[PDB]
């Protein structure tokens, strides 16, 4: 079996993205955020504290029936910009884009935090990173791509995700229509639950290829390519009128320049970023001053491949006995 689902950016700066998602039976759509970097699928529903909910869309497990409590299972979970869940859990069928996966656990969000019920289009995360990162106690709950393997056509799902449009994600099957050249595949290491990789260097604009390791991860459920301090200064030392600002919170510059690209070695290959993915979007509507898409991982305490890079490529998350993670340019 195989599934394909169209996925959206939640707002014009690509902030997220978001695919629909059918739960329960009948079947009761959710728009999720797809997220590599958990391993947690929960939903805002008929149990979560009302004045936490605004206009995001619910589950309701008592109008589904193929839904079934999971006794005694609870989960909580805290993510990396400090938004927060937590609740029980149910298991229910739940399809993406025509794929079927029965006794999958859905977890029902009882309490959300104040940048979850503020984010309006946004019904909760399907997370697709290694299920040991699963929240879900006494015993883990595997993802939906762990439950889906046994019936993939190949072990795999793809991100194409789009910049400032539609994107795609596929479960068991690549699409060779979608990126150019081939792709090259990269070790991943699971020690810390991740889609975690070594990249092999950059290139600022049309200047050396550095080699240097760059350990980091794969995350569609961050925005922007947190990098060391070091590389994201080189980078930032090419346009004139940027700087480091501490109001902000990073790297800001006039929104009026061209910026260059950035390149990353994926093993023998390279990935390069347009100058204008980087321009992630003006500080305030109106400003002269934008957001830099490229920021320092020195705070986070690991460097993310998140959306900015993403989107300037095809990208294939292999979950084989031993995973690995493929890059094309498209
Ligand atoms: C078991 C716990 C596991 C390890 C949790 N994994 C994780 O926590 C990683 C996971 O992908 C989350 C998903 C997110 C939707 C809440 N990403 C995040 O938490 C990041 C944080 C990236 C690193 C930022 N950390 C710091 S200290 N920066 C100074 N958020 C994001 O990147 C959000 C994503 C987002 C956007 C719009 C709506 C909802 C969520 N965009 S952002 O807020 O940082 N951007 C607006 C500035």
């Amino acid at each position: 079996s195989t599934g394909s689902a169209t996925t959206t950016p939640i707002d014009s700066l690509d902030d997220a993205y978001i695919t629909p998602v059918q739960i329960g039976t009948p079947a009761q759509t959710l728009n999720l955020d797809f997220d590599t970097g958990s391993s947690d699928l929960w939903v805002f529903s008929s149990e979560t504290t009302a004045s936490e909910v605004d206009g995001q869309t619910i589950y309701t497990p008592s109008k589904s029936t193929t839904a079934k409590l999971l006794s005694g299972a609870t989960w909580s979970i805290s993510y990396g910009d400090g938004s927060s869940s937590s609740g029980d859990v149910y298991t229910d069928t739940v399809s993406v884009g025509g794929l079927t996966v029965t006794g999958q656990a859905v977890e029902s969000a009882k309490k959300v935090s104040s940048s979850f019920t503020e984010d309006s289009t946004i019904d909760g995360l399907l997370g697709l990173a290694f299920s040991t990162l699963n929240t879900v106690s006494p015993t883990q709950q595997k993802t939906f791509f762990d439950n889906a393997k046994a019936s993939l056509d190949s072990p795999v799902f793809t991100a194409d995700l789009g910049y400032h449009a539609p994107g795609t994600y596929n479960f068991g099957f690549i699409d060779t229509t979608a990126y150019t050249g081939s792709i090259t595949y990269t070790a991943v290491s699971t020690k810390q639950g991740f889609w975690e990789w070594t990249s092999t260097g950059y290139a600022v604009g049309s200047g050396t290829f550095k080699s240097t390791s760059i350990d980091g991860i794969a995350d569609t459920g961050t925005t922007l390519l947190y990098l060391p301090a070091t590389v994201v200064s080189a980078y930032w030392a090419q346009v004139s009128g940027a700087k480091s600002s501490s109001s902000v919170g990073g790297y800001v510059f006039p929104c009026s320049a061209t910026l260059p690209s950035f390149t990353f070695g994926v093993g023998s290959a390279r990935i390069v970023i347009p100058g204008d993915y980087i321009d992630f979007g003006p500080i305030s509507t109106g400003s002269s001053s934008c957001f830099g898409g490229i920021q320092s991982s020195a705070g986070i305490g690991i460097n993310i491949f998140g959306d900015v890079a993403l989107k300037a490529a095809f990208v294939v998350f292999n979950g084989a006995t031993t995973p690995t993670l493929g890059f094309a340019s498209k």
